[PDB]
C-alpha cells in the first residue's frame, strides 16, 4: 500500500549497503505502483551496482543479465549501456559492443572512458582517424585522462609522427608516475625513433616499476639484440633471467600421447600471428604450397589482427591442398594451449619470437612434443622449454662463438627462401647511364642504422667522386628526425645535396619499383636486414653486406653467397670500402649484372621451391627420428 | 581505387534488384574507403532490405545476424532497430524487444507501427496505461491506422469503458472492410455488453469474411451458450460442424506407449491458462492440496499471461509434494503436443474448454490416452477426439434429454469444490434487522442477465412491499450502461430508487465482505452461475436458483441439493417467487440461518478435502481401467 515507506526502506538500505533489502523494497514498491519513475530509475541503479559486484566475482553473464534487466526498466540509462559495451568487448562481441558504447556516448556525453574504449576498439580494427578523434574527445572532456593519451601516443607512433607522440606520453608520465605503459611506449618510440640508450634506460625504469612486465622486458632484450656486436655475453644473461623467470611465472606440461613410431606422417602446425602483408609471410609462401600434403599433413595458427588479401589466398591454398586453418584471435594462452593439445599436432613451428603480439604463452607449457623458431627473432628465443631451432652452417659457423640455450640443426643449403610478388612486374635498366653517376640506396629501418654505418656510408661517399645516397624510412615522415638525420651526416663532413630521405609508399608495386633508381644497395650493421637483401636482388641491384661474428651479422653473407655472388662480401669495413669503390668504378659491368641477376635468383636454389621443400621435410623425419630414440 | 564507379553500379544493381551485386561493389568500395558515410548508409539500407528478404523465408537468426551486422555499420538505423525488435518478439525475448522498439521509437518518431507493437506488449503484461497512451501516439501520428484502433478498443473492452471502444471499434471495422479481428472484438464487447443478438450477426460476419477463424467460431459457440433454453439442438449442431472442422484442420496421434497394465502410479497433468485469481483456481485448489501424490503423481501446464502470488503458492505446494511444474506461455501447439508426449504423462486434465486463452489445439492431436474436460465451459466440448468429461448425477440427469457428443461419468457425491480464501474474514449479521427491509443482491456478469430474469426480479420486488435489490457487475462503470439498464427496469413498471448499480471492486477481502449488505441471494437463468453460488453460500446469505434442463442450469441446483439447502430450489418460476416471499416472511429465521450455514457449508461435502480427493483418485482408476481393457 504506502510504497513511499518501501522505498525509503530501500534506499535506506542502498545507502547502508545491504543489496537484499533494497532490491526487496524496491520489489515490492514497484509492484504496488507499476509507474513509479523515481523508484524505477533507483532500481536500475541498484541493479547497476549488484551486476558490478557480481562482475567482480566474476560472473560475466549474470551481471550482463541484471544489466540487460536494468536497461529493460531504464532504457536511457548510460551507465548500463556502457557496462553492457565493456562486457561484449570481453566476450570479444566487437560489433555489438561498438554499437554499445556509441549509445552510451550518445546519451551522456560526460563518458570519456566510452569514447577511450571505443577509439581503443576502432584502433584495433586499423581505423586511425576514428581512433584518433575518438582520443581527442575524451581529452576534450578530460584534458587530464593518462589512458587516453597514451593510447593517442600509441596510433601517432603508428602513424609516424614521433614528436607529438612524444610530448604526449611524456605529458601521460608526469601525469601519473606509476603507470609503467607509458614507459614501455616511451620506450617503443624511442627504439623506432633510431636511438637506443634512453630507451634501454626506459623500460629499466618500467622494469622497475612492474617487475613482471612481459611486453617491457620483451622488446628491451629486442633492442638490446639491435646494439649486439658480438663481443659481450651480458645479453645471454639477461636472456636467461628471462627465460627463467617465464618459466617459473607459467605451468608446464609433461605428459605425451602421440605414438613411438618414427613412421607416420607428421602434422606440422605454422603458428604465427602475421599472415598478412609482412616480410615473414613472404618467406612462408612457397613452403607451404610445397609440401608434400598427403606424407605431411600441414596446419595454421594465425593469430592475425586483420586478414588481408594474401590472408585469403594462403587459406585457400590450405584448405584446398587438404589443410585446416584455424583464427586464434582474442583467446587466452591457456585455451590456445588446451586446443593445440586437442588437435593431435605432432610438431609446431612458430615465427614471432620476441616481437609484437607473440604467442610465447604457447611454449609457457609446451603443448607439443616439439617447438621450433625459424625465421623470426634471429637471435636465441632464450627459452629452456624451446626445444631447437632451425639454421644453416653459413650464417651458424660450426666453430661459432655465439651460445644458445637451444640446439641448432643445420639445414643443407639454406634457411631462406624468398617468393617473388605477383605483381612485381620488369626491372628498368641501370639509370646510371641516365644521369652518368652511382646512387647508393637504402631500404632498411633506420633503428638498424648506427653512428658506425653513418661513418662508414660518409667514407663511401667521399671515396667515389659524385655519389648521391638515397633512404627510405618511415620515421622519414617528420621534418625534425630528418633535419636531426641531415645535421648528423652533416657533422661528419657530407653535403645535404647528396641525400634523399624518402617516406613509405603505400603501394606494394610502387615500392617494389622504387629499386629502379637505385644502383647500389647497401646494408646496415650489425643488425642486418634479411627481406631487403633478397627484395634488392630480386630487382638486380648488387647488395653488399658486412661480414660479422653474429648469425643476423651472416644472414646478408648466405643469402649472398647462396645466390652466387659469394664475391660480393666484405669481412671487415676497408674491404667493404674497397669493394664498394670496385663496383663503383665501371657503370656496363652493373648494368649487364642487373641484367642477369633476374635470372640468376630466379634459378638459384634461393628461389627453389621443391628442393626446400624436400630439404624441410628430411629435416622433420630427422627431428621426429631423433624424438623417437 | 574510383570507389564512386563502384558505389553506382551497386545502387544501380540495388535499384535494378540484383543484391548479390550491389552488396559485391559496395563491400569493394568500403573496403576502397573504409569511411564513406553515404556508401555505408546505402550499406545498412541493402543489408536490412536483405534480412527482411532473408526473414521472408523464415530464417530468423540470418535475418538477425544481418541486422545487427547493419546496425554496427550505422548504429542510428531506425529501421534496423525496429526489425530487431519484430524478431526478439518472435524469439519471445520480450525485454530487448522493448528496449528495441523504444530506441527506434526515440531515433524516428515517424514509426507508429513501433509504437502500436510497444503498446501491444504492454497490455500482455496488464500495463493499460502504457498501452493507452501508446495507442493514443500512434493515432497522434498515423490517425487511420486500423491496428492501433483495434487495439485500443481491445484496452477500453477490458477497463470497461464500452461506449468508446465501441465507437473506436465501428471506426476501425469502417476504415477497413476486410479485417474480421475488427468484427469479432465488436461482438465480443456486445457479449460483454449484455446483449446477445448482434453479437450473434457480428460473429456470423466475422466467419463469413473468415471461414476459418478459430476465435469467431469458438466465442460464437460460447455466445450461443448463454441463450440456451434446452429447448433447440442447433446449438449441438454447430458444436459438430466445428469439432469436425477442427479435426479435419489438424494432425492427430494414432500411437501409444503407455503400459497397459491396470495397476500402477498415475501422471495426472492438469493444463489450464488461468492459474491465477481466478474462478477455476478456486475450485482447483482444494484437490491439488489433497491428491495422494506418491501414489498418483501431478503435474501441471500453465499458460498465464502473469504469474500472482496465488500461482506462487500452487508451485510451491506442487513442488514440496512431489510435482512438476511446467510454463508454457508463448509456445506452438505442437511443441505443446511435443513436450506433453515427450512426458510420459498419463492423463490430462483441461479446465478451459471454449473460453479465453484456450488450449484445444493439444486436443487436436490427442497427446495422450485420456483427455478429460472437468469445470470450465459446462456444455458440451464438442470435439470427437475429447473422450469424456466429469459431472455428476444431479447437474446430470440419468433420463436428461442433453445430447453430448462424449461419454460422460458420475461422480459419486459432486463434481464441485470450493475453497475459503484465506482472508475471508468473519461475516457480519443480517442487515435486515438495522434497516427493516429485504435487500435482494446478485454479483453475477451481466451477460448472464436476460429480459426474463428482469421481469422475474421485477415481479419478486413488486411482491414483497419494501424490497431493495442491488447488482453488481462490472459494465456498471460507465454512465450509459447504467442508464440504459435503469430505463429498462423502469419500462416493467420498477422504480429507480430501489436500485443501486455497483461497480468491481479491486481488494478481494472487500468484494467477499461487501455480501454483508446482502439479504437473499438471487442467481440468474438458464446460464445459472457457479462460484458466485458458493461465494454467497459461504458468507451465510441464503441463494435461490431456478431449475431447468441444462447441466449450467442445474449446477447451482446441484450445489444447493449438496450443501444441505435442496428445499431452496424452485422448479418453475412461479415456485420461485413463493419461495422468495417465504423468505422474506421472516426476518429472525434468516438471520439464525445466516449464522448456522457457515458451519453447514464447513461440514458439508463441499468442503470436504480428503473425501472428494479419494472419489476423485478411484475415478481416475475406473478411467484407466477401462482403457486398459
Ligand atoms: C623475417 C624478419 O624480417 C625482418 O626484416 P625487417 O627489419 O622488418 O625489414 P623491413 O624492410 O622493415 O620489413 C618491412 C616490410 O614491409 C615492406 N615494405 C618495406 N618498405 C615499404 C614501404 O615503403 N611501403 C609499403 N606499403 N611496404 C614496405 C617490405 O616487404 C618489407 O620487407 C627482420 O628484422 C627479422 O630479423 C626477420 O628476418
Ligand atoms: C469455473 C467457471 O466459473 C464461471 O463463473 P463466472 O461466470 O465467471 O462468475 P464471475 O463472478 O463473473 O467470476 C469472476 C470471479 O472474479 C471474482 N470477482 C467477482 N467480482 C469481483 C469484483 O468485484 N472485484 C474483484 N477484484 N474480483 C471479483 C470472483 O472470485 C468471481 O468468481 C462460469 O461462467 C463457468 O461456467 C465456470 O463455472
Amino acid at each position: 500500500m504506502y510504497a513511499e515507506a518501501y522505498c525509503n526502506m530501500g534506499v535506506i538500505y542502498k545507502n547502508r549497503g545491504d543489496l537484499e533489502m533494497a532490491i526487496t523494497c524496491y520489489e515490492r514498491c514497484l509492484a504496488v505502483s507499476p509507474n513509479f519513475e523515481i523508484a524505477k530509475n533507483n532500481m536500475a541503479i541498484a541493479l547497476t551496482d549488484l551486476g558490478t559486484k557480481v562482475k567482480l566475482e566474476g560472473d560475466v553473464t549474470q551481471g550482463v543479465a541484471y544489466y540487460k534487466k536494468a536497461l529493460y526498466y531504464n532504457w536511457h540509462y548510460a551507465d548500463a549501456m556502457y557496462n553492457l559495451g565493456v562486457a561484449y568487448g570481453e566476450m570479444l562481441k566487437f560489433d555489438m559492443a561498438i554499437v554499445f558504447y556509441e549509445l552510451a556516448f550518445h546519451f551522456n556525453p560526460h563518458c570519456a572512458e566510452a569514447c577511450n574504449n571505443l577509439g581503443v576498439l576502432y584502433k584495433d580494427r586499423d581505423n586511425l582517424d576514428k581512433a584518433v578523434e575518438c582520443y581527442q574527445m575524451a581529452l576534450s572532456i578530460k584534458p587530464n585522462f593518462a589512458q587516453s593519451l597514451n593510447n593517442l601516443g600509441v596510433v601517432y607512433t603508428v602513424q609516424g609522427k614521433m614528436d607529438a607522440a612524444a610530448s604526449m606520453i611524456e605529458k601521460a608520465i608526469l601525469a601519473n608516475p606509476t603507470y609503467a605503459e607509458a614507459f614501455n611506449n616511451l620506450g617503443v618510440l624511442y627504439r623506432d625513433a633510431g636511438n637506443i640508450t634512453m630507451a634501454i634506460d626506459a623500460y629499466e625504469e618500467c622494469l622497475k616499476i612492474d617487475p613482471d612486465s612481459r611486453n617491457a622486458g620483451q622488446n628491451r632484450l629486442l633492442a638490446m639484440n639491435y646494439i649486439n656486436e658480438g663481443l659481450d655475453d651480458k645479453l645471454f644473461e639477461a636472456h636467461r633471467d628471462w627465460g627463467w623467470r617465464f618459466t617459473r611465472l607459467h605451468p608446464q606440461y609433461t605428459s605425451w600421447d602421440n605414438l613411438k613410431d618414427p613412421e607416420r606422417p607428421i602434422t606440422i602446425g605454422y603458428i604465427s600471428p602475421d599472415f598478412f602483408t609482412h616480410s615473414v609471410s613472404y618467406f612462408i609462401e612457397a613452403p607451404l604450397t610445397h609440401h608434400d600434403y598427403t606424407k605431411y599433413k600441414v596446419v595454421v595458427y594465425s593469430a592475425v589482427v586483420k586478414a588481408d588479401a594474401k590472408t585469403y589466398r594462403f587459406r585457400d591454398k590450405v584448405l584446398k591442398k587438404g589443410g585446416v586453418w584455424k583464427d586464434i584471435y582474442g583467446i587466452d594462452e591457456k585455451k590456445i594451449a588446451s586446443m593445440v593439445r586437442e588437435d593431435k599436432i605432432d610438431i609446431l613451428v612458430e615465427l614471432t619470437g620476441h616481437t609484437a603480439n607473440n604467442k610465447l604463452g604457447t611454449m609457457a607449457c609446451r603443448p607439443a612434443p616439439v617447438q621450433v623458431t625459424w625465421i623470426g627473432y634471429p637471435n636465441t628465443t632464450g627459452l629452456p622449454t624451446v626445444d631447437y631451432r632451425i639454421t644453416d652452417s653459413l650464417a651458424d659457423p660450426p666453430d661459432t662463438k655465439q651460445k644458445q640455450v637451444e640446439e641448432l640443426v643445420r639445414l643443407p643449403d639454406c634457411f631462406l627462401c624468398y617468393t617473388p610478388s605477383p605483381e612485381a612486374g620488369p626491372v628498368c635498366p641501370t639509370p646510371a647511364l641516365s644521369n652518368g653517376f652511382v646512387t647508393f640506396g637504402s631500404f632498411n629501418n633506420l633503428a638498424k642504422i648506427t653512428p658506425k654505418v653513418l661513418q662508414v656510408w660518409a667514407r663511401i661517399l667521399c671515396a667515389v667522386p659524385n655519389s648521391r645516397l638515397v633512404v627510405k624510412c618511415k620515421p622519414f615522415c617528420c621534418d625534425s628526425i630528418r633535419q636531426r638525420f641531415l645535421t648528423t651526416l652533416e657533422q661528419l663532413g657530407l653535403e645535404s645535396k647528396r641525400v634523399d630521405l624518402l617516406p613509405l609508399i603505400l603501394f606494394n608495386h610502387d615500392h617494389m619499383q622504387a629499386y629502379s633508381l637505385m644502383d647500389i644497395s647497401l646494408d646496415t650493421f650489425p643488425y642486418a636486414g634479411t627481406t631487403t637483401t633478397c627484395e634488392s636482388l630480386y630487382m638486380g641491384v648488387p647488395c653488399v653486406t658486412m661480414a660479422g661474428s653474429v648469425h643476423a651479422h651472416n644472414v646478408g653473407v648466405s643469402l649472398l653467397t647462396k645466390v652466387g655472388l659469394g664475391h660480393l662480401v666484405a669481412k671487415n669495413e676497408d674491404e667493404y670500402v674497397q669493394l664498394s669503390v670496385d663496383l663503383a668504378s665501371d657503370v656496363t659491368a652493373l648494368s649487364k649484372l642487373r641484367m642477369s641477376l633476374r635470372d640468376l635468383m630466379a634459378g638459384s636454389p634461393v628461389c627453389n621451391g621443391p628442393s626446400f621443400a624436400v630439404g624441410l621435410e628430411s629435416a622433420y623425419r630427422n627431428m621426429w627420428k631423433k624424438y623417437c630414440k
